[PDB]
């Protein structure tokens, strides 16, 4: 559309606040298309103008980076493209198929938003107020939630999953799948990697495998990112590829929490440096894993449905990464930056 | 006891100064001499007292006006006045020194119950948390100083400080004491398992320069909780999960982990645990005080460390005491 109105467009949708959807609200779409449209055509412009508003809030030295604009360029196009629809008849086959088509386009378009934003923060002209952290947590939680919305539509309308959501998800399988992927990268690089051990303790069901209502891709993302960190730490901390300590996983289901602990003997980190580990600016790796966003982003994924991710180390010994999730669908509610 | 009518003026004076934290080596440095101690204590002690007493009144009218609280305050006033008498006595004089240690002893015995007394004061019932952390941190610090002079000036240790402190040894002593209380209450308690990974040299017992009683107390407090949580979570006395200890020594940190299979606590409640107002046991054996965790964490912070609890609901909990491994980094931390 007319792209001069864009200022006016954000000032308007920015006046609205995000409306979090519960898992039951997400799950109950079998609801209908005109439901996913009617609501998406107002909700996404609201979500996109809110976070673009925070994008001209960036430091004039990162804002001017090329990569930064690129991604801004994507968002101005992805608000207009959905505004083309704010008047169309939710009742004809093509308004509906045109929307899904638009959505396909926006999701493919933003698939490199992080490696790109990551190039706007790498290439950036030093160090005192890296207020790049605050925005990026917010920028990336908003991004996950928009990709949530889009994928659900695009999947539901284009195991037995309702969108990207699996109602009976085997934590263990996700963990194994994510171990396999991570390990493949390790071996292709160091030609060595620790083994894997899985443990379960179902407090709610003393003998039944732990399953849950969740989005496997999100879990895979967390577990993968963490496994990569743990195999690196392990490898870099030993000498003999024949005696590398296995990575141990512990799955605990309680009445309120679903807890996953990834323990390694990767040498640990001083208590002094544990908050650092989440710095978008911090990475102990030979630059371009080694783009230091693996940890803040994974936590943003845990916090997205009322979870969290915390790391506890013992210098000289190893480290404990724990993922905390809500056990009950009833508690899994969408988390977003202030709205 | 100076006349207590000058009390308002004395606080405002020494409250104008700031505490000066000593390094672990400055403590060790007293083998300088007593006269140095006396001359530094008679300035430092009033400074730290008047500083924390001036915040005692920053308390809410509700809790300050509690007899337990007002009773503690009366103690501090008297201690301040007791010390103040040595402000113009001859340091080079034999009597003045042995009179000072005579006075510190009186103060130390008089404050011996400040915590359970404060506690009965809280019982008379939440920023309270902010005050209490600082109050109790300052108090551990004032007890540090008093104990150094009394023990040093009147067997390898330099006061309460052991230069070759065996972490496992303290861990054992704390497990046994705690263990004793439990059995006498539940008549069942976990066993204990200890492991160490001396990263810095690989097969030697981890030792450190530290205050054995401080480490003891932290480990003592934590052991009770884990053995309790474990008893409370299980139904069989012949199959009770042992408590596991990990001692890790690295270039910067000295790490002690106490892992228990006591069924743990939801993530929503972890902050609570360090609340002076929080306890899962009665107001009263083994538990009920509800300050075992916050103070223990205060002991850890004192010489620049920390105490952190991590749980997995349904399984168990990890309690970790972090210290500095190097004496060069251990300087006492203190409230204003
Ligand atoms: N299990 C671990 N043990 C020791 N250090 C770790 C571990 N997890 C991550 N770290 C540290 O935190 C840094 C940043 O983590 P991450 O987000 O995965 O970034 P990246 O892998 O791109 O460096 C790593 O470079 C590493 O030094
Ligand atoms: N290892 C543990 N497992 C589960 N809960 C614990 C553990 N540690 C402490 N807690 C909880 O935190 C509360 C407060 O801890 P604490 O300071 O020791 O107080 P108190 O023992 O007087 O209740 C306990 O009542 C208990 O419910
Ligand atoms: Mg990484
Ligand atoms: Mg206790």
């Amino acid at each position: 559309a007319s792209l001069a109105g864009a200022p006016k467009y954000i000032e308007h949708f920015s006046k609205f606040s995000p409306s979090p959807l519960s898992m039951k609200q997400f799950l109950d779409f079998g609801a209908c298309e005109k439901t996913s449209f009617t609501f998406l055509r107002q909700e996404l412009p609201v979500r996109l103008a809110n976070i673009m508003k925070e994008i001209n809030l960036l430091p004039d030295r990162v804002l001017s980076t090329p990569s930064v604009q690129l991604v801004q360029s994507w968002y101005v196009q992805s608000l207009l493209d959905i505004m083309e629809f704010l008047d169309k008849d939710p009742e004809d086959h093509r308004t509906l198929s045109q929307f899904t088509d638009a959505l396909v386009t926006i999701r493919n378009r933003h698939n490199d938003v992080v490696p790109t934003m990551a190039q706007g923060v790498l290439e950036y002209d030093p160090v005192s107020n890296q207020n790049i952290q605050y925005f990026l947590d917010r920028f990336y939680l908003s991004r996950i939630s928009i990709r949530m919305l889009i994928n659900q539509h695009t999947l539901i309308f284009d195991p037995k999953h309702i969108g990207s959501i699996d109602p009976n998800c085997s934590v263990s399988d996700v963990v194994k799948d994510a171990y396999d992927m991570a390990k493949l990268l390790c071996d292709k690089y160091y030609m060595a990697s620790p083994d894997l051990e899985i443990q379960e303790v179902n407090a709610t069901n003393a003998t039944q495998p732990i399953h849950m209502v969740y989005v496997p891709s999100h879990l895979y993302h967390m577990l993968f990112e963490l496994f990569k960190n743990a195999m690196r730490a392990t490898v870099e901390s030993h000498e003999s590829s024949l005696t590398l300590p296995p990575i141990k996983i512990m799955v605990a289901l309680g009445e309120e929490d679903l807890s996953i602990k990834m323990s390694d003997r990767g040498g640990g980190v001083p208590l002094r440096k544990i908050e650092r580990l989440f710095s978008y600016m911090y990475s102990t790796a030979p630059t371009p894993a080694g783009f230091g966003y693996g940890l803040p982003i994974s936590r943003l994924y845990a916090k997205y449905f009322q979870g969290d991710l915390q790391l506890f180390s013992m210098e000289g010994f190893g480290t404990d990464a724990v993922i905390y999730l809500k056990a009950l669908s009833t508690d899994s509610v969408e988390r977003l930056p202030v709205y």
